[PDB]
């Protein structure tokens, strides 16, 4: 199993935690602020993936300090995460080409 | 035909695939959620587009969880979709760097 | 000038051709649509811009059929080349790696 | 240290410069411009962040021409940071390839 699977494996699983771990932690920092619509669970895992997919959709967002810090982790999590993925299929390509071109 | 190039090629059909499936299961969703706007299917096209993009404006999102599920799947699909297009891009560029360097 | 470079400057080029034609698209296909903010140049190009980095604000928006169709351009052309930039840098990564490697 | 650790790490210092430096011209941007809402800084920084990682919410955003130049650099300045990283990995994953190749 090369590196590269195993880390994409690995990203998605690490993703899925932190998605979990921040819409726990963005209702955890949400509630006690006046306003705030991100403190109930569910719609807090919608916010989190939307987030780390970064699609943004604005319906739910955080309006507290470690509300947002807990969003910019989300943020990069999902970024680097699908990015890695992209990584691996570039290196799984690079890989077949070599071999077309007898490597 | 490289792999990249038809890897890419076939991931720009399977996208439209989803993005189409995504506009009518979002629609068969929705509707029966008192207050949801994504029921119509020319503009659940638009949101399933601006969702597989990433763009998000928000003029369209589910508000249902198997709407949000289709959500996810639309999301993934398209930042997957175009990162393979980006890795096979960089699969080319690499191909002629060596060639450009005799190889 | 290796190819990736070049590739990376004609695709900023384009797409700055594509923000700019699509701000004009966009207003034709909108004005005469009740309700329709995409209706000036200036915040039009704005919105293009956006759009094509794919933040999508939602602060404006297409409501129109061939505003949308304009939409997708956009958002397609700006993930592709941000995307061609991405590759481009692997490439040259790649490049210096394989010479510190003594290749 | 290879060239592409390097690179994504002064990519990480100079993201979080530009985004400082966004916050801060973007609130001088605002001012001024009625009913503009960018315009203190802690919620410019949170404004720049979730434009860098190209989410954008919606909940801020600037109504000026200048504070739209400078969200332009920071939507950039994001992408192309978060594109070096991929590109870092993916050359991080052909190495190990290489190297599991017996190269
Ligand atoms: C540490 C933080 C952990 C957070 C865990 C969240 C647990 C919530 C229970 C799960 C589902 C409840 C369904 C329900 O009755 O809610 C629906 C109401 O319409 C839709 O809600 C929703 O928006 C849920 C959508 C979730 C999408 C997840 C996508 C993941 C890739
Ligand atoms: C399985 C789910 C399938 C969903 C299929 C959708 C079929 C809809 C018929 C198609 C067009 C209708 C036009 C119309 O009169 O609508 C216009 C009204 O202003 C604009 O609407 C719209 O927003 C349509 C925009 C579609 C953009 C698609 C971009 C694809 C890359
Ligand atoms: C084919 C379609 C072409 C569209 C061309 C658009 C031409 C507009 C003239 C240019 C500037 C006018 C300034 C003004 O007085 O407007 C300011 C009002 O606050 C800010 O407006 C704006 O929102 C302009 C922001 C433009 C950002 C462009 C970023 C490009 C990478
Ligand atoms: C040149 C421009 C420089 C701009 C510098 C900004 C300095 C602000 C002081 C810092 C924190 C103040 C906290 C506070 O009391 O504010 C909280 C109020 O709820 C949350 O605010 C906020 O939204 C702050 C969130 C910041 C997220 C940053 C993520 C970076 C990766
Ligand atoms: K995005
Ligand atoms: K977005
Ligand atoms: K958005
Ligand atoms: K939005
Ligand atoms: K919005
Ligand atoms: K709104």
């Amino acid at each position: 199993s090369a590196l590269h699977w195993r880390a994409a494996g690995a990203a998605t699983v690490l993703l899925v935690i932190v998605l979990l771990a921040g819409s726990y932690l963005a209702v955890l920092a949400e509630r006690g602020a006046p306003g705030a619509q991100l403190i109930t669970y569910p719609r807090a895992l919608w916010w989190s993936v939307s987030t780390a997919t970064t699609v943004g959709y604005g319906d739910l967002y955080p309006v507290t300090l470690w509300g947002r810090c807990v969003a910019v982790v989300v943020m990069v999590a999902g970024i680097t995460s699908f990015g890695l993925v992209t990584a691996a299929l570039a290196t799984w390509f690079v890989g077949r080409e070599q071999e077309r071109r007898g490597h």
